């Protein structure tokens, strides 16, 4: 009949309504995007004289401890960062209203996946992946201080904002699906392309997920296409297989979920089960950026900043990303110091 007064519809979301006001200082103007978590919306704060994005959460317990986390999360972070120079989104404030808590952002530009669509997803240049690479690292530097060890642990081009469209500076949102180092009470996490093998093996993991999820992000903002499309976990081992080769065997004798993927022949080595694919290692990341061949798809020929030297110094880079052990895949510290941010 009506839930919550006829404020909410069947699935706990607030019927969003052009022009509405909220406490005599929120003017909602439109929906923006839409989550399982419930719904944002683009408003204008009349207090600040400023545009604001509200995350609109379903009025439902699940969901309201959900973002209650995302919530002590964000302040966490905000009470380190206070000059706001770490490249992660703003949370004003937060306030309930009408049983639905909502959250307040800064106000940013399209997110990385917009970049991609309105490229026809061919990819953009170099320097501009290098711009948001160098970012991104310093941003997970952020999320590594000792005190913080967040994991955003869903990082993919959608969840990445740019501040100005005229300009190159990106943010991180979507801190609902993130956690920080402890126990491993979860194994399905990651979506499903930029899903570590640690995850996808069901294997202890800790923040150097986001690191190979930033390889895998990386590669596609430059290419125009996702590095693993796995359309399954199978189909995703088997294409990072295709690139990286088989997972170290000491690594796979530790996987649970080793026999998922692989056989372990009677001699001790690891081999793939039989479903197509290239042999492994055979699809070589050089051959994929096109490092003596101008770039992807031929189309960076000529270019600045797009020769050989250059490619490898993003190949070295990318390939240390997706490094199979997450002890010895890079840190953001070591990544910044690279070559390719010279
Ligand atoms: C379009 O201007 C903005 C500015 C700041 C933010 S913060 C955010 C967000 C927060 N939490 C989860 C998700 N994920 C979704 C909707 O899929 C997005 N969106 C925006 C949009």
């Amino acid at each position: 009949k009506v839930y919550n007064d006829g404020y909410d519809d069947d699935n706990y979301d607030y019927i969003v309504k052009n022009g509405e006001k909220w406490m005599d200082r929120y003017e909602i103007d439109s929906l923006i995007g839409k989550g399982s978590f419930g719904q944002v919306v683009k408003a204008y704060d009349r207090v600040e004289q400023e545009w604001v994005a509200i995350k609109i959460i379903k009025n439902k317990k699940a969901f309201l401890n959900q973002a209650q986390i995302e919530v002590r999360l964000l302040e966490l972070m905000n009470k380190h960062d206070t000059e706001m120079k770490y490249y992660i989104v703003h949370l004003k404030r937060h306030f309930m209203f009408r049983n639905h808590l909502c959250l307040v952002f800064e106000m940013l530009s399209y997110n990385l996946y917009d970049l991609l669509r309105n490229t026809n997803f061919r990819g953009v240049s170099l320097n501009l992946t290098r711009k948001f690479a160098q970012q991104m690292c310093t941003a997970l530097l952020f999320l590594a201080t000792p005190e913080l060890s967040i994991i955003h642990c869903d990082l993919k081009p959608e969840n990445i904002l740019l501040c100005n469209p005229k300009r190159s500076a990106i943010k991180i949102v979507d801190f609902g699906s993130s956690c920080q180092l402890g126990q491993r009470i979860y194994q399905y996490i990651q979506s499903r392309f930029y899903r570590s093998p640690e995850v996808l093996l069901g294997m202890p993991y800790d923040l150097a997920i986001d690191m190979w999820s930033l390889g895998c992000i990386l590669v596609e903002m430059h290419t125009g296409e996702p590095l693993f499309s796995g359309a399954n976990e199978v189909d995703q081992m088997n294409k990072i297989v295709e690139v990286l080769g088989i997972p170290p065997a000491h690594i796979l004798d530790q996987a649970p979920k080793a026999r998922k993927f692989f056989e372990k022949l009677p001699d001790g080595t690891w081999n793939l089960k039989k479903t197509e694919y290239k042999p492994p290692g055979t699809r070589k990341l050089h051959n994929i950026l096109g490092v003596e061949t101008g770039g992807p798809g031929g189309r960076r020929a000529g270019e600045s900043g797009h020769t050989v030297a250059d490619y490898l110094k993003f190949k070295d880079l990318i390939l240390r990303m997706l490094d199979y052990d997450p002890k010895t895949r890079i840190q953001p510290y070591y990544a910044l110091q690279h070559s390719f941010f010279k």
